[PDB]
RNA sequence: ACGAUUAUAUCC
RNA sequence: GGAUAUAAU
């Protein structure tokens, strides 16, 4: 289960780092790396961290729910080098058996159709540095390994700068050469919200970034995959780039049309850390579709510091926080250039294959025969393209309806290619959904809304519990009112137009859009302006919003008359408001909803002589 | 100091 | 077009 580095291909690069830190360099024999190639260790300083802060209006504002473990337990996830560790134990330090013969010589046959049949009507290309200049976020970061790098005080007073573009054009001409002597990651923990557990909040996921001067690179040569937009629902038929969450819910009431068997979207379990050097290198065929001078940019970023990634991560020890330099060979490095692309593609052939077995169209992995390779190959050509729009696919999420349903069952290639799905065992025939309106997808399952107008809408819905949870906490330490008002209404403003449909959710946003200062206007998560005579986001230009998203610019709505009145925009039916973690019916709903204008007066008189609005009276 | 890819709102 | 905020993979 060891990693066999490649020190003529990755050497370079750590005796750089080593050189710039003599001073600290050590050997810890102490240190956890199981499945990683680890090459020294020095010192550092801890980032990191895994306070989480109250936002008051919001939780004075859902007493109902301070009962409820599922909302009171969400806090920020542990970024801190600790959290990083466990999260690395947990998830990113694991193998994946090689997979057989069989399913190599499955993978590659569908990897080379797929890039054929998405190279149909697109040409990968170069992408330019305009390009790069103009999408990069400013305050993007930097991420500087060595000192040549660190000159800068952000990415957009680099960019204008000849001297970064210098360091680049060290690096591209190396690539061009065939090899690397930069492209080092950073790691950190993913920021999000997360249940916690025995009073501990806990790290989520991995995040592994190179510098800026990679970071284009990688953009140079793969970024045609997002820019010119492959993996759209368009062009790849499986794939929905592009498309926003609320539309989702209408990709899949066409999937559930076809026939077929039951809806399937089974998780894998740390997608990116079960990528494996064979998926790294059937992805790589997309340069078989190159020429020139693009070819070996994208060569380079594949080989050199895609199969071949030296991580630069943070250990905490007794003597201090050090940063190990570890090396993998395969895994997808959350946060390359084509994480997003490049997930879809492997997760389309995925499925396709486990389609495969459960069609016949294979009997077995480790034996790919002479006579079933060419089935394989005619099934592709007969209905792939098919079984391709019998599916959803968005990087590791799915959703397949698959034609019949030995789907289920079919799951040897699924486990062999490394794709374990989570939360059942490695045998347990999978659960799948006869009513689309309950199948998850991009964390949401979807409801036909029949409107007053006898119009239908789809909308998303999760557990209730989930979204006042994340409403009710923030980034930061401590406690807020006033720094976190307005995040209240942002909050708010997405109940109304996202999940209008659910009792709670409107309520309880009208009464934070009431109990917070209705002049103010966000210019960060705690800080804000005042306008004399404007109001911000008042219940009436709300509903622009919810016309301008759910009727105007909804290509699922024919009839584009809009509402006149909030009262006019329907719910969900009580049952199925209910069924979806709804607190109607108890009787701490009702005493809350009855005395709802005396806690937003209180939240009024705790945030001060300020101006404030009503926006109660569009439920009456 | 603050990943890539994306939707939407808002402010300019 | 940018920034901010939220959400998704
Ligand atoms: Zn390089
Ligand atoms: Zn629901």
């Amino acid at each position: 289960e060891s990693e066999t580095p490649n020190l003529d291909i990755i050497g370079k690069r750590i005796e750089k780092i080593k050189q710039e830190h003599e001073t600290s360099w050590h050997y810890d024999q102490d240190h956890p790396y199981k499945t990683w190639a680890y090459h020294g260790s020095y010192e550092t300083k801890q980032t990191g961290s895994a306070s989480s802060m109250v936002n008051g209006v919001v939780r004075l504002l859902t007493k109902p729910w301070d009962i409820i473990p599922m909302v009171t337990q969400m806090a920020m996830t542990d970024t801190t080098p600790f959290g990083q560790q466990r999260v690395f134990k947990e998830k990113v330090d694991t193998r994946t058996q090689e997979p057989k013969e069989g399913t190599k010589k499955l993978m590659k046959i569908t990897a080379e159709w797929l890039w054929k049949e998405l190279g149909k009507k697109k040409t990968p290309r170069m992408c330019t540095r305009e390009e790069f200049t103009r999408k990069v976020r400013s305050n993007a970061a930097l991420g500087a390994i060595f000192t040549d790098e660190n000159k800068w005080k952000s990415a957009r007073e680099a960019v204008e700068d000849s001297g970064f573009w210098e360091l680049v054009d060290k690096e591209r001409n190396l690539h061009l050469e065939g090899k690397c002597e930069t492209c080092v990651y950073n790691m950190m923990g993913k920021r999000e919200k997360k249940l916690g557990e025995f009073g501990k909040a806990k790290g989520s996921r991995a995040i592994w970034y190179m510098w800026l001067g990679a970071r284009f690179l990688e953009f140079e040569a793969l970024g045609f995959l997002n820019e010119d937009h492959w993996f759209s629902r368009e062009n790849s038929l499986s794939g929905v780039e592009g498309e926003g969450l609320h539309k989702l819910g209408y990709i899949l009431r066409d999937v559930s049309k076809k026939e077929g068997g039951a809806m399937y979207a089974d998780d894998t379990a740390g997608w990116d850390t079960r990528i494996t050097l064979e998926d790294l290198k059937n992805e790589e065929m997309v340069t078989n579709h190159m020429e020139g001078e693009h070819k070996k940019l994208a060569e380079a970023i594949f080989k050199l510091t895609y199969q071949n990634k030296v991580v630069r991560v943070q250990r905490p020890t007794p003597r201090g926080t050090v940063m190990d330099i570890i090396s993998r060979r395969d895994q997808r490095g959350s946060g390359q250039v084509v994480t997003y692309g490049l997930n879809t593609f492997t997760n389309m052939e995925a499925q396709l294959i486990r389609q495969m077995e459960g069609e016949g169209v294979f009997k077995s992995i480790q034996h790919l025969t002479v006579t079933e390779e060419i089935a394989v190959k005619n099934w592709l050509v007969r209905v792939g393209r098919e079984r391709l729009s019998r599916m959803a696919i968005s990087g590791d999420d799915c959703v397949v309806k698959p034609l019949d349903d030995r789907f289920a069952s079919a799951l040897t290639a699924l486990n062999d290619m490394g794709k374990v799905r989570k939360d059942i065992q490695q045998w347990e025939p999978s659960r799948g959904w006869n009513d689309w309106t309950q199948v998850p997808f991009c964390s949401h399952h979807f409801h036909e809304l029949i409107m007053k107008d006898g119009r239908v809408l789809v909308v998303p819905c999760r557990n209730q519990d989930e979204l006042i949870g994340r409403a009710r906490i923030s980034q930061g330490a401590g406690w807020s009112l006033r720094e976190t008002a307005c995040l209240g209404k942002s909050y708010a403003q997405m109940w109304s137009l996202m999940y209008f449909h659910r009792r709670d959710l409107r309520l309880a946003a009208n009464a934070i859009c009431s109990a917070v200062p209705s002049h103010w206007v966000p210019t960060s998560r705690t800080t804000w302006s005042i306008h004399a005579t404007h109001e911000w986001m008042t219940t009436e230009d709300m509903l622009t919003v919810w016309n301008r998203v759910w009727i105007q610019e909804n290509p699922w709505m024919e009839d584009k008359t809009p509402v006149e009145s909030w009262e006019e925009i329907p719910y969900l039916g009580k049952r199925e408001d209910q069924w979806c973690g709804s607190l109607i019916g108890l009787t701490s709903r009702a005493t809350w909803a009855k005395n709802i204008q005396t806690a937003i007066n209180q939240v009024r008189s705790l945030i001060g002589n300020e101006e404030y609005t009503d926006y109660m009276p569009s439920m009456k």
